């Protein structure tokens, strides 16, 4: 048989009262939403913020797709000629008059067809700070007119969700730009992305700014594993695959103008059904916090790097209770609980070790490379075990024992809080949770 379309992913239309706060409005609907994965949100008509990148400084080498496997330089426009005649070319009808039903079968076709080189071009992954956003920004170049600048500072703008007061990630104001920061994609017919989910299985919100539909599919959370597991036994992959393999998928054309949001850890793939520009930007949520610390011991476990401290993060907004509103306050609540607990068994295993001195350190100053844990790659925080014998050694304090041969007297703990100081920063989130 021909391509199986997955049933279609929900669609939200908020009113203009509902659309008024953004993360607002996301928590409302995640208890449906998150039961999908993803989830395409339609503002209300009126909303239409202008293009804001000047098409003609706008250049970029796309990156080479063959389809049955997962290079001059464009302008946009450039890019947009060839992407339709190729269109065109390849479907023998005119650009703009072919279901979307027909790519999509073809493309799933085309990516298990070992004996046809079909090969496209993206323009992926572009960063919105080399030539500007698609959305009006207040500081812009440009002269804004009175639309814009209306555009520039409303909540939907990906240049300012990931900032608002309930973006969690505005605690850390490192810069850790790809998390905070909109990123762009230029789209021809069949440019995909695989199967993904996002950095510390953030949320990702997408829009589409103008072009042909991105069609995408989506996988819940709950099932995250159970498609790993399907992966890796047969083996990007057919939806269809893992449908009849007990995975469930959705679907959706994202059109112009029209948003996707993607929630934690939930498995997200998709392509373009012509050429099209799009925007996206990783957020966090009070909701997401448990996921951001499952997320650190899954990196921990496969020694991958972390963007950032689940520990600073919590400890953070742990500093600041009445900046978080009554839902953060718990969440933030229950995380540090378990921080301080683990803490002090950790450092009371250490004492027992041997080691005696001790240095306070303000970890959240130094960069990351003089952060990180040599064992787990991890990026420590609270506390970390080093030696005075081997200045380049860094162990969080679950690996005490794998910094260093020297005897316990030339180690030392450098330490962000004392274990006093701890209860008192519970106390006060318990205090405004309880509010
Ligand atoms: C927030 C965007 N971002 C930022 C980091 N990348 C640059 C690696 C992402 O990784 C998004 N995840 C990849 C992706 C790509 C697309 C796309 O190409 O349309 C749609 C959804 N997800
Ligand atoms: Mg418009
Ligand atoms: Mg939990
Ligand atoms: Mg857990
Ligand atoms: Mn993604
Ligand atoms: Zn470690
Ligand atoms: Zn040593």
């Amino acid at each position: 048989s021909m391509f199986l379309p997955p049933p279609e992913c929900p669609v939200f239309e908020p009113s203009w009262a509902e659309f008024r706060d953004p993360l607002g409005y996301i928590a409302k609907i995640r208890p449906i939403a998150e039961k999908s994965g993803i989830c395409k949100i339609r503002p209300p008509a009126d909303w239409q913020p202008p293009f804001a990148v000047e098409v003609d400084n706008f250049r970029f080498t796309p990156r080479i797709q063959r389809l049955n496997e997962l290079t001059r330089e464009y302008t946009l426009q450039s890019f947009g000629e060839m992407a339709d005649s190729f269109k065109a070319d390849y479907f023998n009808m005119p650009v703009h008059m072919v279901p979307t039903e027909l790519v999509e079968k073809e493309f799933w076709r085309l990516v298990n067809s070992i004996e046809e080189d079909v090969t496209v071009e993206y323009g992926a992954d572009i960063h919105s700070k080399e030539f500007g956003s698609g959305f009006p920004v207040s500081d812009s170049k440009r002269h804004l007119t009175p639309e814009e600048e209306e555009y520039a500072t409303s909540g939907w703008n990906l240049n300012v969700m990931p900032v608002l007061e309930q973006s969690v990630l505005c605690h850390i104001n490192a810069d850790i730009s790809g998390m905070k920061v909109p990123w762009l994609y230029v789209g021809m017919v069949f440019s995909a992305f695989c199967w993904h989910i996002e950095d510390h299985w953030s949320y990702s919100i997408n829009y589409l700014h103008w072009g042909e539909p991105k069609t995408w599919y989506g996988v819940p959370s709950l099932a995250a594993e159970h498609l790993e597991e399907v992966m890796k036994k047969l083996t990007l992959m057919n939806p269809n695959t893992l449908m009849s393999h007990g995975v469930p998928v959705v679907r959706t054309n994202q059109c112009a103008g029209e948003f996707v949001i993607t929630f934690p850890r939930a498995y997200h793939s998709g392509f373009n059904q012509g050429y099209n520009f799009a925007e996206a930007v990783n957020f966090c949520t009070a909701d997401w916090l448990p996921a951001g610390r499952q997320c650190i011991e899954h990196y921990r476990r496969l020694r991958r790097y972390c963007v950032f401290s689940h520990e600073e993060l919590i400890c953070k907004m742990a500093a600041c209770p009445e900046k978080l509103d009554l839902n953060l306050a718990a969440a933030v609540h229950k995380e540090m609980f378990i921080m301080v607990q683990e803490e002090r068994r950790l450092r009371k295993a250490l004492l027992e070790k041997g080691i005696t001195e001790a240095e306070r350190e303000a970890f959240e100053l130094l960069p990351d490379d003089e952060r990180q844990c040599i064992k787990c790659k991890t990026t420590c925080f609270l506390s970390a075990l080093a030696c005075y014998d081997c200045p380049d050694g860094l162990v969080c304090l679950s690996h005490i024992n794998d910094l260093c041969k020297c005897s316990s007297s030339r180690q030392y703990l450098r330490y962000r809080y004392t274990l006093d100081e701890l209860p008192a920063m519970l106390h006060k989130l318990k205090v405004r949770a309880e509010s």
